[PDB]
């Protein structure tokens, strides 16, 4: 990458200033901002919070549903001390694509709305003065970038997003924004990998810097005491009597990476890491050499009013609810989340399946757009893995959600994605993706690429729901018998199963949409899961009710949450709590 | 005050760094922290977001309902370039009271949970190093500090807050936290007051600094162009063809305050202000010499999960909802809000009645101490908020006892204090409950306009008795009319608990239809009296209260739900206020 993904820190060598707050904002329905000087300042802005999704603030439909180009602006004072450092704007994300301007100059563009955007403003920054940042953003959906969809044109050329995915097209500056200053020679990237040796451990590492001066690497324990030190950009840290990072029982060391000159230090980067191994052995998932059964949910970055906007309060509540259910895992369905979610999972000992936004890829892999889509998918995979690889919580990469997989075309597409992912992950940890039912065991060509197989299944909701639930159970067992007979010797994880459930809808006997049917559906699914030895995890769809596009199938978004949108449990939450205990 | 209330800014002379994020946090039920050295670091902390109330994160009752001492900690790197500056920790608030430590040293304490806390760490800060802040906080309620209540001790020693007020006892670090650096000689306070002179205006000002060097004051228009400049710590800026700040049609100038020596500028403070006048003339409220009728709500700082935690998103949604109803005013019921609410009101042209947390004083040797607390909170509120053009009135109480001579003497002291702190001498008021009968109340003459909280049709003769409620309401208003006080009356509360989705024909108390009918009846009564000059409905949105047999998941008198969506009655306000 031509920039660093490393989370920003502040110390003697690195500086950081938050640009979060109220920005200026303007919609651009006629696509005239870049023709009209807007990169030097918006002509008739309103106020917009950052971080946040813009949609749910407004009281009119056309602003909520806006699709097209729209702009953000803010001003910030840069301390004179930052002069001649490498100065960058760092956006947690820009959703979905955009161009960054600073002091009237085009700096960089980015495609992909769920990973950091880094803009090098070293040559245009004004130290000791007020500076301006303007961002042109676009939130249309197409078939050459992730997540996929279409853009419809209504009356008066008003655009409307048409997702191929079941979540609302929230967009804007949904994560924190910083301006930062780095030394001219800096730590750009590093990678760690672990090996357990009886009661000791090895931390294998590589460091990439932007120069040729010597590198020293230190490892500190949780108290800040030195436990290992080595020289060189590649090496091994030896840790006696290592305190391993364990499921729901974390321990974090600090890695400290120094570039030295004398005599003297040029840069220092520090980050918490956790010593742990993950691997697949037969049908088991092993964490530090012991089998673990995954228990948890698919989530979303979704909360009332803020949309996908980041807030630590949402993280805290969601983790307290997860712990109360006795979960140990979640999937970042269906896009990488803000970095802070992983930082917190590292602290709390949660396991993460980190998912790239490759959703919306099946009708309703032969279009001439596919090679461009592949390039986008591989780029987002590179960025995700480079950003997230050193979190101990991240134990697997999900590289798709419900694509077509039964053609040779699809196999060739995913072979390239998996090959790229493998080159980027220093740990070579498990790679997977979530399969929809159309990927029948007789037809699917892509499950062999996976270290373990993730299934999304809705036997008892979309298939034979309600009065037909006993037929659903038989259909489900018939499919799992089909997988069983293939003797693949790999773990299977259910990454989705659920029922829309309206809080407060009670019925005896139960009906589809009632709280009681959610419980009965879950109990039937558990009976099926527990009938197969190779099942090794269950992540329910969804942790919480969340927003979708309006339609006749969605009663104020998706109600398959086990919790409501405001994070309170439906009756089925206790079913999980009791089973997972 | 021994510190500045001015909002922090960043420029060549002033630096700021946000401490918002995940802090460490630990409950201290046995009150052992200080004897155990927790000011040097918490021994077994959990993570806590800042800004936020702590209560609604947890999944267990005892943590949600925690009452007593509890502690926060974080660490921050201080740039070496901040050496030789005055360095302060600035808390938007610390709820309700606390003691700030930095690098293990006690810095300052504060009582009062809704206004800034400033801690001067100049003598203990370590530039170029990692620094530590630890705060001991307590959230108990008593009768000598605001808002009032009691603390119950359960038989096992566990404490439980018992408010004398109808809102949940949220607490913690609910607002943003900064560490800031100021020049050694700085602008500490300033005040502006406006006079209209034909097409022109005068901005009278005073500036307080921490030294003796000369002061220059400049006024810039909204395009940053210089329109007036003068010298001295007291002066008058003359503005030709002034663009006045108008209701729901703001214009903001920028005041720029410079301290200089013979070699240049020492400090620069700048803030947006709006040229406008407010006064009461007979039964009218005049804004820029024209009557205005107040239309809007009482609010709360209250949102799901965050509690009272500050977030600009809540500000943005709430103002879009307010504008959609065609409101022009809100009261900061029942405590000053985060500063950002007022900044945004200034931009949007909303009028604010700014209220000190003098709530829970209705049915001692504790009264003199309560008065001291009440006056200190008043001083801090007015010093913090006086230069916002949106703030047009101070509310100095909500539903106290007012019928005794004793209460008159108490409130005479509060109002006299408020007058001394407000350079603009803006209108002053408070909200009265029905027990303050027109024949008995001794305090309404202290007020420049009278604010009434009424619930005719809810607590009085509700439901099938609403016709009687209307007659009782007209009887009381006829009693006020006959007194011919020649002051404006504003209804600061009226409403009905209303469950979203509860529909009934004919209506019942708690249904959406009854909320509409109740509001229509109240409007018929309001419109019957010339001296009524505003109506602020209770409440903008459903909000959290203490649990009880009268509160179904908090207070449901909102016109919006807690997640900011309109009940049926919201359209009734929209149509009326258009
Ligand atoms: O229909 C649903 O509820 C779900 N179907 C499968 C998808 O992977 C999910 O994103 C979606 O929400
Ligand atoms: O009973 C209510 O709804 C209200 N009564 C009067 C108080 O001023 C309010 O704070 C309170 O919420």
């Amino acid at each position: 990458l031509e920039y660093s993904e490393l989370y920003p820190i502040q110390n003697e060598y690195r500086m950081m200033q938050s640009l979060d707050g109220m920005w200026k904002f303007q919609f651009d329905p006629e696509e005239i901002g870049k023709k009209s000087g807007w990169e030097n300042g918006l002509p008739a802005p309103v106020s917009m919070p950052v971080p946040s999704s813009f949609a749910d603030f407004f009281t009119d439909h056309k602003e909520r549903d806006y699709c097209g180009d729209f702009w953000y602006e803010t001003e910030f004072y840069l301390p004179a001390e930052w002069r001649n450092k490498k100065i960058w704007l760092r956006f947690g994300s820009i959703t979905h694509r955009g161009t960054v301007y600073c002091n009237g100059m085009e700096i960089t563009s980015h495609e992909g709305g769920f990973l950091p955007v880094l803009a090098d403003i070293s040559t245009v920054a004004k130290p000791g003065q007020v500076n301006q940042v303007v961002v042109k953003i676009n939130n249309e959906l197409n078939e050459t970038s992730l997540p996929c969809g279409a853009t419809k044109i209504l009356n008066n050329g008003r655009k409307l997003a048409k997702p191929y995915f079941d979540f609302f097209n929230y967009s804007g500056l949904q994560r924190s924004v910083w301006v930062i200053a780095l030394p001219e020679e800096s730590v750009k990237d590093y990678s760690v990998d672990y090996e357990l040796c009886g009661t000791d451990a090895l931390v294998k590492y590589e460091v990439v810097t932007t120069g040729e001066h010597p590198v020293i690497v230190r490892l500190l324990d949780a108290e800040g005491e030195l436990v290992a030190e080595t020289e060189g950009k590649e090496g091994i840290l030896q840790v006696a009597n290592a305190r391993l990072w364990e499921v729901r029982n974390a321990y974090l060391y600090q890695i400290v990476i120094l570039i030295t000159d004398g005599n003297g230090v040029l840069d220092e980067y520090r980050e918490k890491i956790g010593i742990r191994t993950v691997r697949i052995e037969g049908t088991k998932i092993l964490l530090n050499d012991r089998p673990v059964y995954l228990k948890g949910f698919g989530k979303h970055e979704d909360f009332p009013i803020l949309g996908r906007g980041f807030h630590w309060g949402i993280v805290k509540r969601d983790f307290e609810c997860l712990k109360w259910t006795n979960a140990n895992c979640f999937r970042t369905s269906h896009y990488p989340y803000a970095e802070e979610w992983y930082q917190f999972a590292d602290e709390e000992g949660f396991l993460i399946i980190d998912e790239v936004p490759a959703v919306g890829m099946m009708r309703s892999f032969e279009a001439l757009t596919v090679p461009e889509l592949l390039k986008s998918h591989i780029a987002d995979t590179e960025e995700m893995i480079t950003r997230d690889k050193n979190h101990p919580s991240v134990i697997a990469w999900s590289l798709f959600n419900e694509p077509e997989t039964i053609t040779d075309y699809a196999y060739e597409y995913f072979k390239e994605v998996f090959a790229a992912a493998e080159t980027y992950d220093f740990q070579s940890r498990p790679m997977t993706g979530a399969f929809e039912k159309n990927s029948k065991p007789e037809l699917c060509k892509c499950y062999p690429l996976c270290d373990f197989i993730c299934l999304n299944r809705y036997y008892g909701w979309y298939i034979s729901g309600g009065p037909e639930i006993e037929e659903a159970e038989e259909l489900f067992r018939d499919e799992m018998d089909r997988w069983k007979a293939k003797e693949l010797n790999v773990p299977f994880v259910f990454t989705e199963f659920g029922t829309d459930t309206m809080a407060g809808l009670h019925k005896l006997p139960s009906i589809m949409w009632s709280e009681e049917y959610q419980k009965e559906y879950l109990e039937m699914n558990f009976r099926v899961f527990d009938s197969y030895e190779f099942v090794q995890g269950e992540l329910a769809w969804n942790f919480a009710d969340f927003q979708t596009t309006e339609g006749i199938m969605r009663v104020d978004g998706n109600h398959k949450g086990v919790f409501t949108r405001d994070r309170q449990p439906k009756a089925a939450a206790v079913v999980f709590k009791d089973r997972w205990e």
